[PDB]
């Protein structure tokens, strides 16, 4: 299909089937650094993203639009002789989906045993009957993983927002396709990747779950906002905002209690000499530091703050709003929020492709197009007449 | 170096330089799925994810350990010969820490013109003088990218959490690494990807940023776990403990109103016949929805729910604590989560390797290996003597 060539995916042909978030930011990841992208749609059903009037021109910008009934006669077959030419597939459904309705791993390498296909589902493509066949959400996937137990206030569990699980699933596919898709440089066979958002974010929740498997206690929740082990790290509040820091290294903690009132804890025994990070558990002093650092930080604005951190080398940063980005400084000048025409001819707003590729730069070269756009276009390329599609439509098997 | 051949990435050499979650987490995925990673820490003190008690041997598995000054004399000497054979090369620091020390990207390229280069930071590799070389942290990151303002409670902002935007910001750093790497075997010209936590976190957040972008307003904070836009969406409260559910579906929201006394709210302007989903900013009755539905929930048990939303086919899943998952029949039937020995002999439990591949399944071949255990070994396999390795030592730049 017609685009210009760039980024490091450039030539790399990759049709995902899905709707929503996760199996479409997989597959439209792809195309933000150079690849070409076919986003399927079904005839009778648009993907539902479709609905929110701004987030989509993000989403499924740079894609070409296939609508297509992929498992009916005609329409399979169109589908099939398009796998022929693909090097990824990403479909999202609910587990082995594509297998009870006869496309089956081994059917799509009959037709390309390259294909790199990857399967993305709640619980995966095999295991129990009462769980494996069950609707993938994102809040689903972090009640079932642990995530969702570990995040909000002490009293108060909550997912993590907006919708964490599904990008983190979706990011994985893509980088699960990439790995397999290296394989096959080698080997000339493809491959099958069973990507169950459960595992993924099983593994993103591990930093402390680690040690309840073994012998250990899991950690309690954040309270507002500050770390549950670590003092003087998370978040806090200052007199005009919010801000983070991170209280780490010798001479950090020793001007920072000397600042707000503690000078006299340094060298005792629960802070010894070059105690670098406070446990507030394991230390006695922990909620002392908390309400002193609580005290002196309500009495200093933010700029205060940062500029005195500054000079004790204190990590820290403002807790930004929305409305503060556009104008800030390293956004500017890293061009971080841009411009792109919709395909319609309408200015939109949103991030920059991301991360930036020194040598071959990914860009926006096309607003997310509509429904079928990109129908006849795609089924020309791979051997269709004008007869064929008219009649492909007519019996409402694709849409133009 | 000796290793079982495994995994879509079997005969990739992969390097990496950081401490603590980010970079590390980013190289040590290549190791889940076959590859070859050297982990490289300095030589008189080790990483500081040692100081976990369990953590590590997850975080570290299936590594080697290299203790290296890559910076100064012989050591960097040594390092740049090691370059020579590496195919991808991940560092995280302070923005471009590794060209004012001496190694830019150029000097890298001329030991190895193929070498892919992923720079993992905070704020980037260029940008203003206020911000590019300011500390990388999760907390920062979140803040400053405008995720951490939309999590948490409508009057209690906080961090997602564990570390989030850590996992996403290494796994982002792994992914364009493949990338890229695809455009070498294409092409044979290597590459340097400038990864910014605070643009990796930019979007994942964009889902009603885009609203604010483009003429709309911001969503609220979730109250409670609820989501801040759809009605019926997230985290509730049953009689003896926590669900997440989804409202979705026509007969679905036709059915929940019924049973929780809101018959008459159907098939009107606020809730039109045929709606699929409740846009709670736009109904009326949003809050009357929620009400009713927090007050039938609190009088069933979590099984009462889960048998009555099975039968009106509403998606929905009990919170799990982390004590219930092992035992659980998905868990279980897919072996999510295994145990591996340590590399001092002792039984290690935790998540099995993600995602599943299904002609190259990855394994968990090594424990976390100790600080410098493989040095001697890699120095001889890229051509030092035993007395050029000694000498590296008594320089104190090299560990074994």
């Amino acid at each position: 299909l017609p685009m210009p060539k760039f980024g490091p995916l450039a030539g790399l042909r990759v049709v995902f089937s899905g709707i929503e978030i996760a199996g479409p930011f997989a597959g439209q990841m792809f195309a933000e650094w150079g690849a070409e992208v076919i986003w399927i749609e079904n005839v009778a059903w648009a993907d539902t993203i479709r609905v929110q009037p701004n987030y989509p021109q993000l989403s499924r910008r740079n894609l070409h639009a296939l609508s297509l009934n992929i498992f009916k006669d005609e329409g399979r077959e169109a589908f099939l002789k398009l796998m022929e030419t693909t090097d990824i597939f990403i479909e999202a459904s609910k587990g082995p989906a594509f297998a009870r309705r006869g496309i089956t791993d081994e059917v799509l390498w009959q037709h390309n045993p390259k294909l790199v296909i990857a399967h993305l589902s709640g619980f995966g493509q095999y295991g129990t009957e009462e769980y494996t066949n069950l609707p993938a959400y994102n809040t689903i996937a972090q009640a079932f993983s642990g995530y969702l137990i570990q995040n909000g206030d002490v009293d108060q569990p909550m997912p993590a927002f907006p919708y964490t699980a599904d990008y983190f699933s979706g990011l994985t596919a893509t980088t699960a396709a990439l790995a397999a898709l290296h394989k096959v440089r080698e080997t000339g066979k493809g491959e099958s990747i069973d990507i169950a958002m459960y595992e993924v974010m099983l593994r993103m929740g591990q930093y402390f779950m680690m040690d309840y498997f073994n012998g250990g206690e899991m950690c309690p929740r954040m309270s507002k906002g500050k770390d549950p082990y670590y003092a003087g790290c998370g978040l806090y509040k200052c007199a005009d905002g919010y801000i983070v820091m991170e209280l780490v290294g010798i001479t950090q903690i020793e001007e920072c209690f000397k600042d707000i009132g503690l000078a006299h804890l340094l060298g005792t025994p629960e802070i010894p000499e070059g105690t670098q990070l406070i446990h507030r558990i394991e230390c006695p002093y922990g909620p002392l530091v908390e309400e002193k650092l609580d005290a002196w930080l309500a009495t200093h604005t933010i700029a205060e703050v940062k500029e005195r951190f500054a000079e004790l080398n204190i990590a820290c940063a403002k807790v930004l709003t929305v409305p503060e980005l556009e104008s800030n400084p390293q956004y500017v000048a890293r061009e971080s929020i841009t411009q792109w025409q919709t395909m319609d001819g309408r200015t939109c707003k949103g991030p920059n492709i991301m991360p930036k590729f020194k040598n071959n730069p990914g860009q926006i070269w096309r607003g997310m197009p509509s429904h079928g756009m990109d129908t006849a276009a795609i089924l020309k390329n791979i051997g269709y007449s004008e007869n064929d599609i008219q009649e492909l439509v007519s019996k409402g098997l694709a849409k133009v």
